[PDB]
């Protein structure tokens, strides 16, 4: 039924380029954007995704913003007809070798960091991190006054206030908010600039000296004092035998290794729920969602020590559930959880790499839905191609389509990486239009959302807080839902 397939309808956004508002806050080329966004609305795209970068719009001085040049972009993306998921990107952007778009966080902050090289994620060696500010500043008034959370407040607040007209008419389907490296809630335990390549188990991030003294801290309340942050976890490149942290009967299973990763996975939760505390009351009684990222580390996901996780701050391993406390911690924020690899396929990743994006991604997916929220996720890397599109397809309904309702399985939406020159070339474009309306189940694009039963209501208050014991009741081991093997609809035949 049409109808019936209407209600199986999982919308799909397309990532607007990197840059199109520059590192001078000038929304450098409208017209060439324009003639992108209008073929992705002739293609049935639903919305688009953008970054709303704190380097960008907060760089005079602190809450000096200057919001006119993405007024323009968000006027434009009305124009055309899509909606849009705005990321508070509080994390640089590019900084790598090679890399074109470079947006560092503000120089006003950065030059506390010169003061003050302790507000950086920092790994054992001592290498700072300039992309994000860590978590041990949280709560630290280190910034003319303010804490990172208090930054993080009042620029989602002003967000708020001098968008408040888009958002009034419903432009602005979700708030992404940022919470880490690559707006991701996870420690930067994989830069490139720091010479990880694929797949290194990457390096734990917590020995700022906020960190560390709040581990210290935490080991004597636990006993021992003596306790030290792990010493024989190896560097960015090994694997996980060749180091002591993560060996079989490694350091990972002793009662200081389990203790250490509990404390290092628990600042993450803690971090997402404060700062979406503060984004619940930025955004309270606007027609959006609330939304996080969360990484996608597949890599070692298929060996028992799941080093990758560990180090990027995701306490998961075979008979400890490190995603379904983050589902848990997102229902009290009503919050989306935004996944990633949705493409992927095990056969693609190169065996040496113990790589499992489908069992993970069944995993996240199944934890979010067993918490009763809302679960969102992207492709982790361009793909143009039939193979991709259909596992995405699959992802997003894995019991197929209900000929006879909703489907008891489906995704709130999925975002495409990226809008480029080479989507939109003819024939990746058309096998794209493919991805779109089977995303859509056959139909045509719906542009009133309460028709597929995806109304936009006013944010409410966020529900109490719930303590951290009740967060890892969650890490109890479930059974995931089960998956089809393939979708039943394909965007061929």
């Amino acid at each position: 039924s049409d109808s019936n397939m209407l209600l199986n309808y999982v919308p799909v956004y397309v990532m607007l380029p990197l840059g199109v508002v520059n590192v001078d806050n000038v929304f450098e080329d409208p017209d060439g954007l324009k003639e992108q966004l209008l073929q992705l609305r002739a293609a049935g795209v639903d919305g688009v995704m953008v970054d709303v970068w704190w380097g960008i719009i907060e760089l005079k001085g602190p809450k000096q913003y200057d919001w006119r040049a993405y007024r323009s972009l968000l006027q434009l993306v009305q124009e055309c007809g899509l909606t849009l998921q705005a990321i508070m990107s509080f994390h640089q952007c590019g900084g790598n070798v090679g890399d074109i778009v470079n947006i560092p966080i503000p120089q006003w902050v950065l030059d506390i960091g010169e003061s003050n090289h302790d507000i950086f994620y920092t790994n054992r060696s001592g290498t700072r991190n300039k992309e994000y500010l860590t978590v041990g500043v949280d709560n630290e008034p280190i910034f003319h006054g303010r804490t990172a959370i208090e930054i993080y407040s009042d620029y989602m607040k002003s967000f708020r206030e001098n968008m408040s007209d888009f958002l009034e008419s419903g432009l602005i389907i979700d708030i992404e908010v940022g919470l880490g490296p690559a707006g991701e809630l996870r420690y930067p335990s994989y830069p490139q600039s720091q010479g990880w390549e694929f797949p290194g188990i990457g390096e734990f991030q917590c020995y700022d000296k906020y960190l560390k003294a709040d581990f210290k801290a935490a080991v004597a309340r636990a006993g021992h004092p003596e306790w030290e942050l792990p010493d024989d976890a190896g560097k960015y490149n090994d694997v996980p035998e060749s180091t002591g942290f993560f060996k079989s009967n490694g350091t990972y299973v002793t009662e200081k290794g389990k203790f250490f990763l509990t404390w290092y996975s628990n600042k993450l939760l803690n971090h997402g729920d404060q700062i979406l505390d503060e984004a619940n009351k930025a955004f309270l009684g606007c027609k959006v969602k609330l939304a996080i990222k969360v990484s996608g580390i597949h890599w070692w996901y298929k060996v028992e020590n799941h080093a990758a996780e560990l180090t990027a701050g995701y306490y998961n391993l075979n008979d400890r559930d490190g995603y379904r406390p983050i589902a848990r911690m997102l229902s009290r924020h009503h919050a989306i959880l935004n996944f990633t690899c949705l493409e992927m396929r095990d056969s693609e990743q190169p065996s040496d790499a113990k790589s499992g994006p489908q069992e993970l991604v069944q995993q996240v997916l199944s934890g979010g839905w067993r918490e009763d929220i809302r679960v969102a996720g992207e492709n982790a890397l361009p793909r143009y191609d039939a193979t991709a599109y259909n596992q995405i397809i699959l992802n997003a309904r894995p019991q197929g389509v209900n000929n006879n309702g909703p489907p008891k399985l489906s995704m709130f939406g999925v975002t495409y990486l990226r809008l480029s020159d080479d989507l939109l070339q003819k024939s990746n474009f058309n096998i794209f239009k493919k991805f779109v309306l089977k995303m859509h189940a056959d139909q045509d694009y719906c542009a009133n959302p309460q028709k597929y039963n995806h109304a936009i209501t006013p944010l409410k208050p966020s529900a109490p807080k719930i303590p951290i014991e009740v967060l890892l009741e969650a890490t109890k081991p479930t059974l995931p839902f089960p998956w089809l093997p393939e979708t039943d609809m394909k965007v061929d035949g």
